[PDB]
């Protein structure tokens, strides 16, 4: 059974993971692909952080699946302990994802921060979860300096667990670029394939312009190729 | 040979140089002899000079480098902007092994994070630490995102059997905050935290710096390094 499961991870916190989910969901929806988006661990609710609500905003996705939510804008382990709550178990995240899986569906799973952040006790990360559900990983990266060492460390940690890499996406592309933010994209595109570079402030594009942005941002052929 | 530590970090601008200077300053006050190698320096046009920072703050005189690049980019893009090549793998490794003598603490600073291209073709500080059989001291932040970056760097080290000498928080803020103090406890759960240097230590003069560094590390560990 199953369709296509992609963890959408990142070189760090705040790199565009959520806008990239919403852009790839949008492009896949416009290709006729059914799309589910899953955020198993959500911190920062007491300041209004809601990555599922944002994905439904920008892309209209309705199949939005959550699990654990914590008020403080901290790492999940710290946020949960600050609230007196536990992290979810590994099999609770896996079940949440497996229930969404469906032939012909693209299910996108957003972690918390970067690849090795602890999501379930003890020390269970998005990479473990990717292993359990046989998912490949989209890696959201910046163009700022530091992006190369963080990307390489991230690709290395995936391959050490045989989690396949589906490419990279630049979460915020400034118009026009600069010498580092050009040599980086050139250096990034030498490390792996840049599936998209979402214009800066895509997160503020209204429903209309986001749909158009997303369709151009991604190679319509690559998208449709992710799911039979 | 003596003791060789590569002093790496989770990223750019995390305080690797001030930590070199701080550990060199503690080691000297423990009667240890210290050398620092910085094979590739970039950003010389705006006047970046990591080895001179160590000279001033800690009084090291054995300060070795191989290449200087004007543009403030990573080594590879700095070398390519200038139309000239990075040094070669053999030069860097041999410079350090020649620096290494018995009784000496020799610290090596790359550029940015562990896996940035340091020599040609695409050789990293990790490859250099393999060749010279160095351990790695890992300079980190206490900000959001440090646990992921730290775990990513520590796994990369261990994949090539380069031993982790410990963590050092390069800048400890005043006052900590909820995130920074939470991160400090969690970092300590994944490796030894040898020091957390106060924010602004790199601006101190040599006497203040030597006093801060003497208090920042544990005497026994420093004394045991060599
Ligand atoms: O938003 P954070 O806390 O970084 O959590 P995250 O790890 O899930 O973040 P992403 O990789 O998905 O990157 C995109 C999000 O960064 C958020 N963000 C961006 N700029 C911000 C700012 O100045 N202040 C607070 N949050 C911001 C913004 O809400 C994006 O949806
Ligand atoms: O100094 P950079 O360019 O970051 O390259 P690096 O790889 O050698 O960086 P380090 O980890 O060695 O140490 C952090 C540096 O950030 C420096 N820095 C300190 N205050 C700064 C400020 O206001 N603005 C920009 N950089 C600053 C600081 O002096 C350190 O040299
Ligand atoms: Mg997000
Ligand atoms: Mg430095």
């Amino acid at each position: 059974h199953g369709g296509t499961i992609l963890v959408v991870t990142g070189t760090g916190t705040g790199v565009g993971k959520t806008v990239v989910c919403a852009a790839l969901a949008s492009a896949a929806r416009q290709a006729g692909i059914d799309v589910a988006v899953c955020k198993p661990v959500q911190t920062g609710t007491a300041r209004g952080d809601d990555d599922l609500a944002e994905v439904g905003r920008l892309a209209g996705v309705t199949q939005l699946a959550g699990l654990a939510r914590y008020p403080q804008p901290m790492a999940p382990a710290a946020a949960a302990e600050h609230a007196g709550m536990a992290l979810p178990a590994r099999d609770q995240i896996v079940r949440l994802i497996a229930d969404l899986d469906r032939p012909g569906r693209l299910t996108l799973v957003e972690g918390a921060g970067g690849l090795l952040v602890e999501l379930a006790e003890p020390g269970v990360t998005l990479r473990d979860v990717a292993v359990d559900v046989a998912a490949a990983a989209l890696v959201v990266v910046t163009a700022d300096l530091g992006t190369l060492n963080h990307t390489k460390l991230t690709l290395e940690a995936l391959a050490a667990q045989q989690v396949s890499c589906a490419g990279l996406v630049i979460g915020s592309w400034p118009d026009p670029p600069g010498l580092v933010a050009a040599s980086n994209r050139s250096a990034l595109a030498r490390i792996a394939m840049v599936r998209a570079a979402l214009p800066a402030g895509a997160a503020s594009l209204d429903a209309g312009d986001f749909a158009a942005m997303s369709a151009a941002a991604f190679d319509r052929n690559w998208v449709a190729g992710l799911v039979g």
